[PDB]
């Protein structure tokens, strides 16, 4: 029994629309929340706000439903709380007889004194799809669309807008085409003259590219010389193709312009590596110097990746450095490039032209010696003021690196409580950072004993109420800071099920923040190492909630799966690059090829360059300006036996323990290392090509341990063979890193046999050292480290790389406008 209430408010052709409606003689409103029962018994109860009411001319009575979502239908699941609704971008209309009941949904605002703290309702609008918790939008209804106001739908209408290609600016047509002057896609416009970024495929170059000479693999091996030699049975894409606008045409559908059909007719720019310098004649030029060329090539608007500067070095205002520091995809050129006669010349005349931010007080928990914290003052949008570092050799490092800081070596929890307590200091004199104070909360909390995947129960979800990862959270709901960061290992999003993840999203929504999750890797930003981490980013009510920053370089695919699954839902990032990017990938070579020459176990922590820099990136971290100190290129000083086995791996790419040939050496000691000896059967590995037979050990037989097998100081280590089968023969050990390639990820102590065992010099028989560690990770050459060998390797192993760092803090920089 369903009639309407007061006069209509607005009349169309087809619909009126009303304030107010009757339903079972109950008042109804634009504005109210109403609940309808699923078909499907056990889904949770529909829930939606009342957006419009309105009448067809057919008889149908409707409103328009704004659908909430239940906060067991996010990534919160079974931890969110039963009564929390989120706002999501889901509407749709509805006949107002399918409506089961009116509810309360109170809007729980942040309080006017949040900072200072610490009926379904809500508070956030949760994004399904990147896992963002942001705050509800600000727009309001105008008198016009007062009556159909829907928050959803215009998400969805302004998102169509932004995504759709439109032409700005027509020129004329020609040859049933329309040129055009100035076009748009996703929010950025395109002019005549701009320059795009382009997958690798989007168009060739003219120059002829010989496929390698190629060469014989090795010759015959001798299996009594290497006995183990039988367990041995560049990926990264290319970076975008660059081109400059020349024209600008699309056909016509039906007397108008066919957006969907808009063309760019480029200039090809040559990357150095594109020419044929390729990459032997590229290893020291810019990351983003290019050549002119005058081939065009046509492409698909569709396929514009991105839009970048590319300008002419002379016509610069600034210098080259500066101008390229001063922004984002900033490229330049200085030459042209004739593909057919393959030289340089100079560029034709067309292809030449025609607030301070306040610094956020930053508190940095587990600082380490500062790798974090270095990458957001790099960034200009923090002044890390206080620091907590338990582990002292770093604590000092950090004071090195940031005289500014007062830095708290103690346990954090009873720092908390002593200022939770009103006190001022701690008992060395330390003023103590007091709420108000810290505006940047950020640290990367040792989330140890969570590793694998067991369910939780009654005793493991204890722990983690009683551990550093809650104290990190207890610090964010005391000081309530603008922004909150914590890092991790990749694993913190999917430990225990995803439950570590999950109550650390709970507990930020409970205090109102809006957060989201999202994996990184460092590789993409301007380092030379494989380094995965899980990155919660925060922030309060009255802030933006950062992006993760898009891929800078060019890295492995295999290192790159940022995505998360979080029972059973794949989550992702809002990153957009999801395989190419502006800047080629930074190896091993561009890392450390510039570095003096150094000895097994190396100890003088002062030395000069015997030599200026040869990679783009050893420019940077070296310096523009002066210093002359090679800092820690020191290795740490291994067995006799462990540098003879590392004088012995060959230097070809991929050389590891399996290469180690079965002969007697003379050790540093003076000493003479016995071969090992073979004499056991392995039914799984069977004869060699000498008839040698293969096991060390009767287990290999398969039986049980021999007492007396076990061998000693022998070239090829005993246990290696021992255990070979159960762990892919230990690819790896004593394994060398290649010119061409990157670092594993960075250990606290490299050993050839340990977990992470890459880490020999690819042409030195070393393990590589704390400079080169640190130049691994993005550490500038300037850096302090403190501590012996192994304090500082430490260091250098647990920080942020402070590109990865950096990067995170430009998106935070871009929060604190718009
Ligand atoms: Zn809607
Ligand atoms: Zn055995």
């Amino acid at each position: 029994r369903i009639s309407w209430l007061g006069q209509p408010m607005k009349i169309e052709e087809n619909r009126t629309y009303y304030q107010k409606v009757s339903i079972d003689e109950e008042m109804l409103e634009v504005g109210d929340c109403v609940s309808v029962i699923p078909d499907d018994s056990s889904k949770p109860l529909y829930l939606a706000r009342v957006t419009a009411l309105w009448e067809d001319k057919n008889g149908q009575m409707m409103f328009h439903a704004h659908w909430f979502c239940a906060g067991t239908d996010t990534v919160l699941g079974a931890t969110s709380d039963p009564l929390e609704l989120f706002l999501v971008g889901e509407c749709e209309n509805m006949q107002l007889s399918y409506i089961h009941s009116k509810v309360k949904v109170i809007y729980k605002a942040p309080s006017e004194n949040w900072a200072m703290e610490g009926t379904y309702f809500f508070q956030l609008w949760y994004n399904q799809e990147y896992a963002r918790f942001e705050s509800p939008p600000k727009t309001q209804p105008t008198e016009d669309n007062k009556h159909k106001f829907c928050l959803s739908c215009i998400r969805l209408a302004e998102l169509r807008q932004k995504e759709m290609p439109k032409v700005l600016e027509q020129i004329e047509e020609v040859d049933g085409r329309v040129y055009c002057s100035s076009i748009t896609k996703n929010g950025v416009v395109y002019r005549l003259g701009d320059s795009v970024y382009l997958p690798p495929e989007a168009f060739t170059f003219n120059i002829k590219v010989a496929s390698p000479v190629k060469r014989p693999k090795k010759d015959p091996v001798n299996e009594t010389l290497y006995p183990e030699h039988y367990r041995k049975y560049l990926d990264a894409p290319e970076p975008y193709r660059i081109g400059r606008i020349k024209e600008i045409h699309c056909g016509k559908k039906k007397g108008k312009v066919n957006e969907a059909d808009i063309k760019l007719r480029l200039y090809k720019f040559y990357r150095p590596e594109n020419t044929h310098r390729s990459y032997n004649g590229s290893y020291h030029t810019d990351i983003n110097m290019l050549y002119w060329s005058d081939e065009e090539a046509v492409v698909n608007f569709s396929d514009v990746q991105g839009r970048c500067t590319v300008e002419y070095g002379e016509d610069l205002l600034e210098s080259i450095q500066d101008y390229s520091q001063g922004g984002p995809d900033r490229f330049y050129f200085l030459e042209a490039y004739n593909s057919k006669t393959k030289n340089f010349e100079d560029p034709p005349n067309h292809a030449r032209s025609p607030i301070k931010l306040p610094k956020l007080r930053t508190l940095d928990v587990f600082s380490g010696c500062g790798g974090l914290s270095e990458g957001f003052h790099q960034a200009g949008i923090s002044e890390t003021l206080w620091a907590i570092e338990m582990w002292d050799p770093a604590a000092q490092a950090f004071r090195l690196n940031n005289p500014g800081t007062t830095v708290f070596t103690e346990d954090c929890n009873v720092l908390l409580k002593l200022v939770m307590a009103g006190e001022v200091t701690n008992s060395l004199g330390q003023r103590l950072p007091q709420k108000g104070d810290v505006e940047m909360l950020c640290g990367g909390p040792p989330c140890q004993g969570f590793s694998g995947m067991n369910r939780f129960n009654s005793r493991t979800y204890s722990k983690f109420k009683n551990s550093l990862v809650v104290s990190f959270l207890s610090y964010c709901d005391y000081y309530r800071p603008r922004f909150f960061l914590l890092e991790n290992v990749r694993n913190f999003v999917s430990y225990r099920d995803s439950m570590v993840l999950k109550l650390t999203l709970r507990c930020l929504v409970r205090m109102g923040y809006q957060c989201t999750f999202g994996v990184l890797q460092a590789g993409q930003y301007g380092v030379a190492q494989t380094r995965r981490r899980a990155i919660i980013l925060a922030a309060a009510p009255g802030e933006k909630l950062p992006l993760f920053p898009e891929p800078l370089h060019v890295f492995a695919p295999r290192a790159c799966q940022l995505s998360v699954v979080v029972d059973d839902k794949k989550f992702v990032s809002n990153i957009t690059r999801l395989s190419s990017g502006p800047f080629r990938t930074i190896t091993v070579r561009d890392t450390m090829s510039d570095l003096p020459e150094i000895q097994n176990g190396a100890s003088n922590s002062e030395i000069p360059y015997n030599g200026e820099p040869l990679s783009w990136f050893q420019r940077q971290l070296r310096g523009s300006h002066y210093q002359p100190i090679l800092r820690d290129h020191i290795c740490k000083d291994m067995s006799p036996l462990v540098a003879a086995r590392m004088r012995h791996i060959p230097l070809f790419p991929g050389s590891d323990w399996r290469d180690l040939p079965n002969i007697q050496v003379r050790l540093g000691d003076g000493v003479i290392a016995h071969k090992l000896q073979y004499t056991f059967h392995d039914v799984k590995n069977g004869y060699s090509s000498t008839g040698a037979l293969r096991g060390v050990c009767s287990c290999a037989e398969g039986k049980a341990c021999d007492p007396e097998s076990r061998q000693f100081s022998t070239l090829i280590p005993w246990c290696l063979p021992h255990t070979g089968n159960r762990h892919n023969h230990w690819a790896g050990l004593y394994g060398r890193l290649e010119w061409d390639g990157f670092f594993s990820t960075t250990v606290t102590n490299p050993e050839p046999m340990g977990k992470q065992g890459r880490v020999l010099h690819p042409e030195q028989h070393r393990v590589v050292s704390v400079r080169e560690c640190a130049r691994s990770q993005g550490f500038p050459d300037s850096y302090r480290f403190f501590g012996n060998i192994l304090d500082r390797h430490r260091q250098v192993g647990n920080a942020v790389p402070p590109p990865l760092a950096k990067a995170i803090g430009l998106e935070i920089k871009l929060c604190l406008l718009s």
